[PDB]
């Protein structure tokens, strides 16, 4: 009753399909591998953030909704915009950076100990230079006014987008924890799972927020509309809270074994 | 012919992605085990129906259609709440908890002897808890008046809503009993199934009923907003009555060893 | 290297997440493996029918669009009714009956011969039987007139229809054959591809024949309604040529042992 | 602790799902052979544009929108036709031809030695015939004028759709190369991701450009139109120099021997 594996077929098994963290132990700190991981991280958030980009400008193309209503087509757009464009963007570069693609991830897993601070500093830097030349990119690419800079909107207040922002984020970073860092038969589909929590995190926060959810994400924009608004540290804020409390309800589960019924 | 599997690759094949319910034996009625299983329902409940909550506040702010006309784009924005944020929170909890959510499918289990009753009772509380957290903090995150408690709607009777709510939670919970409880090479995967039946069962509810499918999301807001319709109980008795009707069916298959020809 | 599989882990290996039909061999004309199909088709296809039909009523609620146009939203949530209505109806019942919930697709398994003839007519029938009751109850719990019944629109003549319907429903038989027919690492995995396949089969065909590519799902709403368009033979024939286009497709490339290099 | 597989079940671990390409070594010259991958090539073409090119002409069939601007609803099922179509497509036939269905895949698969240049030249001959004979078929099965011929909108100059083509391929190319092409635990499920790449691509370029993205889906309609935009060339030299980024940036990584951190 044994598995019968044709030798041509081996690499599909043998070749685990995991986060490029997973694996980062003696020899990571090379030139080479710095390099690795942020050509992932690079890549991987430029195309993700110049598709969404993209695709919220022609959304924010929709007709005006009166007395401030909203637009559910256009906010399922917008979200799938992101929530899709992260979901590709991480399958890609998987193996080759992990694809955080979000400063606030990075943080929640070097909080983790999944990165180390060094590496992750040198991923969330890249990560916000990706999001300027993405925002530049879908900028130069599209015709009229930048559409896809955050801001408050729907009645919200600054507080209430902070709240909204960094649930959000811990919804998006547990999901990166509990599925990408924590080992099992479902790792290799976390790629999934992380692009439909970035799709929720948009239905809830794009109405009220713009939906930041990603340092790098709200920067690019905000640079090259040469605009910051006097609340752009919520898209600042609100992640870093979220990620920090992502990893401390992971945190608390770890020191639990959750797993595991009798330790 | 056989599988060559990287010692650092193990942990992908021997760490099982299956519900915690699975492997509550012997020793799982600590209280260490009592509180992860309430922490990740309360974790889960708490993200998945706080999401929706705001996801549906906001979808309820498009303008109002004429005539009680149904609004497709309003209707897939808020299954997508639901559907796709009890998705994330089941993958999320799924090895913590299992990823109930909802006291009905807690029900379904307890019947099936998937989960004790007691651990259900537990469970249920807990779930009802975090709905009551859910829909205060999703109030206090939204401006406006709560729009995300359940209401008869669409030309609806009572009795029309109740039998929508019970089929529509019996396809729920027919879902987890025959892809999570039923142990195969899906069950990793059931978390998506399950939140497309979630999706599919508010695409027939919300209209006409608001889409309880889940106590503990029919009695969180209604706590909330300090007002319960008469007709409150269709949420309660819809649910249970669909738990019981899945239950049935999935007994049903268990006496025919459905799975096996010869048995 | 070897894989090390804990022994309450086995079940999730050992037992296939596969097709009741590829295991049908010898013992399987028992009442008791008739019944088990049945049982099989009937819950899937009444779950399946009667959600979709619950959701379409919803959709034709919108306000008209004028000069016959169309409604992306509302095809939209039509689709997502059937399309995922079916993905959830086959991962129930995959290993039960596996899932066929269409006469049309039994046709195509009849004539690849992975369901002996006599078997086939048990489920077409129950298939049909099913959506009666799925089209009866599904009028019940709503309101007004029926509204998902199919019929000829969006300017489409019967030819039209007829060639819509074929094409429409030979993709949803060819994915059947391809995912689930065929034996491989994706089988499993067959009812997510068979659920999209539908959902595009829908979008393509909703407008122009309302998309019935399964003659129970547009005979039970036809009885219901009780009035029968006389180009009622369309969602028969378009379907039944459908499953021979997809049928000879995949007869075509078992004929030249596709899957091998080197036969 | 090892697995344990039933006979009857060994076609499932066996049997891998794996794209033709990965098997095309020694023997693939026959006619047999190119044979197979051109009718995998065909088909797969086929349906997919076929099935886009009538969901884009229902789409097109709702009412204007003023001023120029987005429907978002409408771009989303344009998107869905494509992105699920193109799923369901390579779904079918990955082990077939491999499911590249579009010429600009080939080009980017020849670069990187996956398919050899003759069989490439041949399987995208076959793309444009097939995407010919879907244009043809969609245009017969639908009323009025044709509405799914790629045409520059939305305010986009030439230049601005030439890149939107170019990033919007690259996007779809290097998700085949890195998914696909690359061989780990997920290339049996690299049809999904590709499926959901062109989703994004089509959120990103229909505005613009009409989402070409694929030589063989802007020729065809074009002859059915009997009708050559002279901007046409974007619909060549976009996708072509996508697939020549995308190449590149998998190259860079192969150099790299990215998924190793110690070579
Ligand atoms: C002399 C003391 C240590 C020698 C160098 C050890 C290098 C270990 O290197 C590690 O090997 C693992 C496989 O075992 C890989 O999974 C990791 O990617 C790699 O970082
Ligand atoms: C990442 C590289 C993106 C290059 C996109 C350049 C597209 C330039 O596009 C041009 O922009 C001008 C305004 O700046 C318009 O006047 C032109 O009509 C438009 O073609
Ligand atoms: C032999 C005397 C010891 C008495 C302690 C009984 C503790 C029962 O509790 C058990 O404790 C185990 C750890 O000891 C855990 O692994 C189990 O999960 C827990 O149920
Ligand atoms: C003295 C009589 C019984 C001794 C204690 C038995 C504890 C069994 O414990 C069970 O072990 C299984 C693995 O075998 C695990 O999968 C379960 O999670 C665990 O509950
Ligand atoms: C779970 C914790 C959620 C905290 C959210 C608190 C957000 C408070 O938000 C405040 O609410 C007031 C009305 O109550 C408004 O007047 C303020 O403008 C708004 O900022
Ligand atoms: C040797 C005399 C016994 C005659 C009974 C013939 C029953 C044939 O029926 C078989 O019965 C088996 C159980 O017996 C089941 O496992 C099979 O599914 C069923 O087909
Ligand atoms: C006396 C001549 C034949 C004896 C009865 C053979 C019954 C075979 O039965 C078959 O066994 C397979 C496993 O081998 C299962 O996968 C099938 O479900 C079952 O139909
Ligand atoms: C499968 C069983 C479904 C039972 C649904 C029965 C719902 C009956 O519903 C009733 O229908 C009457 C019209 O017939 C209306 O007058 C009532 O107001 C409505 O409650
Ligand atoms: C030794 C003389 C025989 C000459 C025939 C050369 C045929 C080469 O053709 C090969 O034929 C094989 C079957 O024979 C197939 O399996 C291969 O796919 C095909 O490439
Ligand atoms: C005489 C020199 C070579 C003899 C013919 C070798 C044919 C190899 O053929 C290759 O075999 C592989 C399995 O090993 C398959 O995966 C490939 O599909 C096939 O192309
Ligand atoms: C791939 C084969 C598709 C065949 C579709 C043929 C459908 C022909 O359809 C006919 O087209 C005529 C205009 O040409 C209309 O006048 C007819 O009313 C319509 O039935
Ligand atoms: C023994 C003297 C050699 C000194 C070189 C130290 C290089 C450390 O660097 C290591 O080089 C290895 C290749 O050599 C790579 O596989 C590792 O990824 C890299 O970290
Ligand atoms: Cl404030
Ligand atoms: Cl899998
Ligand atoms: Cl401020
Ligand atoms: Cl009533
Ligand atoms: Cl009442
Ligand atoms: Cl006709
Ligand atoms: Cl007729
Ligand atoms: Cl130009
Ligand atoms: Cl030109």
């Amino acid at each position: 009753g044994q598995a019968e594996i044709k030798p041509e077929d081996a690499p599909y098994i043998t070749n685990a399909y995991k986060p490029a963290y997973a694996r980062w132990g003696f020899g990571s700190d090379s030139v080479r591998n710095h390099f690795i991981a942020m050509s992932g991280e690079f890549v991987g958030t430029f195309l993700f953030l110049w598709s969404a980009f993209v695709i919220a400008q022609i959304a924010n193309q929709a007709p005006e909704t009166p007395d401030g209503g909203s637009n559910p087509a256009q906010l399922i757009m917008i979200s799938f915009g992101f929530g899709f464009g992260v979901m590709v963007g991480v399958f890609i570069t998987y193996r080759v950076s992990g694809g955080n693609l979000n400063p606030a991830v990075t943080l929640a897993l070097v909080l983790a100990r999944a990165i180390p601070p060094f590496r992750g500093i040198l991923m969330a830097f890249t990560q916000i230079v990706a999001g300027m030349a993405a925002a530049g990119a879908a900028s130069a690419m599209t015709p009229g006014e930048i559409a896809f800079a955050n801001a408050l909107g729907g009645g919200a207040s600054r507080t209430r987008g902070l709240f909204l922002e960094a649930f959000g984020t811990a919804i998006l970073c547990l999901t990166v924890l509990m599925l990408a860092v924590e080992k099992h038969r479902a790792t290799w589909f976390a790629p999934f799972v992380i692009g439909i929590a970035l799709l929720i995190a948009h239905l809830i926060c794009i109405y009220y927020t713009g939906a930041g959810l990603n340092p790098a994400r709200s920067f690019g924009p905000a640079v090259a509309a040469r605009s910051f608004p006097n609340y752009h540290w919520i898209y600042w804020l609100g992640p870093i809270l979220g990620a920090f409390l992502a990893y401390s309800i992971w945190q608390m589960w770890k020191w639990l074994n959750y797993q595991t019924t009798n330790p």
